[PDB]
């Protein structure tokens, strides 16, 4: 690095040793409050500090200009600390570990084998099609719901049913196959697989905050409900690839049917590698999507100037989509800034984490090769110096954004080779979701009380609050 940099000992360190209440907030409450507690340090120290813990030092960085420089010491296969919950189930039953799981070679050898068929502009137009049709089911059942209430409105938590929404649409895009989470009377299969999800990530979140010394007799009722919710997502996954095996071999169609089947007939990665990414890929639905979901409509109620500027681009876009709905991603510009918003204010994962494969300089100063570097994406999204006005919900911000380092902005996806997989199949889900509501709907809530999002392995809302619909 160059001579003129400062030195890594010269970085604002976050005390470790003050006197305060913190203890007891960690007694009570554990980390639930991390995102305030390290935005509060960013506005004491400046956009870059260390986080000393444990005789270790995490570098946390917010800016955009951050971002860029660690996509520029991207490997060909950046390092992920993978989860072990999930690792250790792959190791006890011989499963493959897929691109969320794998580091160094293999994980590119995987990863450059998906991105065809799940993240190139090719795949967003054939799955398009498909989540635009569950996006339509969705929303003619709460249309239908509203109609239908004595009292001209319904008011309903929507939590569960845009829960289910994004694993209906994101499952029959992998596997072709409608769950049927729509229906009143689901089948005992489809629920006691969505039970299983459920379970699975509830499982992983208790089991990484286990603490050591409850591990050898808290821990074996955990490990085996984990175990057991992965047994049965893998065994929906084997049944729904001997389907397709099926249908490849004596009835192969000409069209695009489900990402699974092209990757099966790339035939590229092993059966089991593509078991494992395809498993991987469902597991990535759950307690992700829903929350920017419900955090749009939470926004649109709150603004309803904004509302009604969706809901003309949407009218006017509508003729356009339903004859192909591939047209959603050039045709709602404004819909797809809210998205955008939503995230910057509400993300999912707090931070994107890399560890420097190189000594490098952020901000100027020298970070050694091994730093933890995370970056705070509440904090980066909040930062009134990129984004004035931060506390606005305000689409028309990214229409018009401007800033050097603009392509870093929005990055609740993270970057490079190692951002999310499933970023499109997200967005579309969102988009289509949102478009096909607001053509029919208005939102509003009781009360304009900004939400309280806890963190716990992800940023999600504390008390989701009720909404109100209404026909247009
Ligand atoms: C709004 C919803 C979501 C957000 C904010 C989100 C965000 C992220 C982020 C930040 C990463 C790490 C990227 C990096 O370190 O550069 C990631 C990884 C990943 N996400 Fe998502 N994600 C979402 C939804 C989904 C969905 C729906 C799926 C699957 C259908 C998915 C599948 C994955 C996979 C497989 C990886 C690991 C990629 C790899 O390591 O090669 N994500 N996501
Ligand atoms: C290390 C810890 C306690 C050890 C002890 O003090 O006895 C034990 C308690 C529960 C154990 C885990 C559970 O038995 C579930 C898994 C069982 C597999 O046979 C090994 C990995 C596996 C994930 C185990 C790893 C490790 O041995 C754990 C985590
Ligand atoms: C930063 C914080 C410690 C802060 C403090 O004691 O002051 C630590 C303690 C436990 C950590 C978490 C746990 O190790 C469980 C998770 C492990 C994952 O690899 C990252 C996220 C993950 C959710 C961790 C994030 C973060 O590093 C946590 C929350
Ligand atoms: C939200 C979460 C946990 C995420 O931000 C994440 C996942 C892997 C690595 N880094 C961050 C995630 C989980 C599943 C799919 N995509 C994203």
């Amino acid at each position: 690095v160059p001579r003129t940099v400062l030195p890594f000992e010269a970085m604002p360190r976050r005390p470790g040793n003050r006197r305060n209440r913190l203890n007891q907030i960690r007694r009570e409450q554990g980390y639930e409050d991390l995102h305030l507690e390290v935005h509060q340090t960013f506005q004491e120290l400046g956009p870059i500090f260390r986080y000393d813990l444990g005789g270790a030092g995490m570098v946390c960085v917010m800016l955009p200009e951050d971002v860029e420089k660690l996509q520029q010491v991207d490997s060909l296969h950046p390092h992920r600390m993978s989860l072990e919950p999930w690792v250790a189930y792959r190791q006890h039953r011989g499963h493959k570990c897929g691109v969320f799981l794998l580091n160094g070679p293999e994980w590119r050898f995987n990863r450059l084998r998906l991105n065809p068929e799940v993240l190139s502009p090719n795949a967003v137009q054939r799955f398009l099609p498909m989540v635009d049709a569950v996006a339509r089911d969705f929303s003619q059942a709460l249309k239908k719901k509203v109609l239908q209430n004595a009292r001209g409105s319904l008011t309903l938590d929507v939590q569960p049913s845009i829960f289910h929404y994004t694993i209906e649409a994101s499952n029959l895009a992998l596997f072709g196959e409608r769950l049927g989470l729509v229906g009143h009377s689901p089948s005992s299969a489809s629920l006691n697989f969505l039970h299983a999800l459920e379970v699975m990530f509830k499982s992983t979140v208790q089991l990484m905050f286990m603490p050591r010394s409850n591990s050898r007799n808290t821990s074996p009722k955990v490990w085996k409900e984990h175990f057991e919710a992965w047994d049965c997502i893998f065994q929906y996954g084997d049944n729904c690839i001997q389907k397709i095996y099926q249908e490849l071999a004596f009835s192969r169609p000409q069209q695009y049917t489900s990402i699974v089947a092209e990757l099966l007939l790339n035939a590229e990665l092993s059966p089991d590698a593509i078991k494992a990414n395809s498993m991987e890929l469902t597991a990535g639905s759950v307690d992700t999507t829903v929350f920017p979901l419900l955090m749009t409509l939470f926004e649109l109620a709150r603004n309803p100037n904004v509302q009604q500027a969706l809901r003309q681009e949407s009218l006017a876009a509508a003729a356009s989509i339903s004859e192909h709905p591939q047209k959603a991603t050039t045709e709602l510009p404004l819909l797809r800034a809210a998205l955008k918003e939503t995230l910057r204010l509400y993300p999912v994962g707090l931070f994107l984490e890399r560890v420097a494969s190189s000594d490098l300089v952020l901000q100027n100063y020298h970070i050694p090769a091994g730093t933890l570097v995370r970056v705070f994406l509440y904090s980066l999204g909040r930062n009134p110096a990129l984004f004035p006005r931060p506390e606005r919900y305000n689409p028309q911000r990214w229409l018009d954004i401007r800033g050097s380092g603009r392509n870093f902005y929005h990055v609740p996806f993270g970057f490079g080779m190692r951002q999310c997989l499933g970023r499109r199949l997200a967005e579309a889900e969102m988009l289509l979701l949102l478009h096909h509501v607001l053509k029919h709907l208005q939102v509003e809530t009781l009360t304009q009380e900004d939400i309280k999002m806890v963190y716990s392995f992800i940023l999600r809302p504390s008390m989701f609050p009720l909404l109100t619909f209404r026909a247009i």
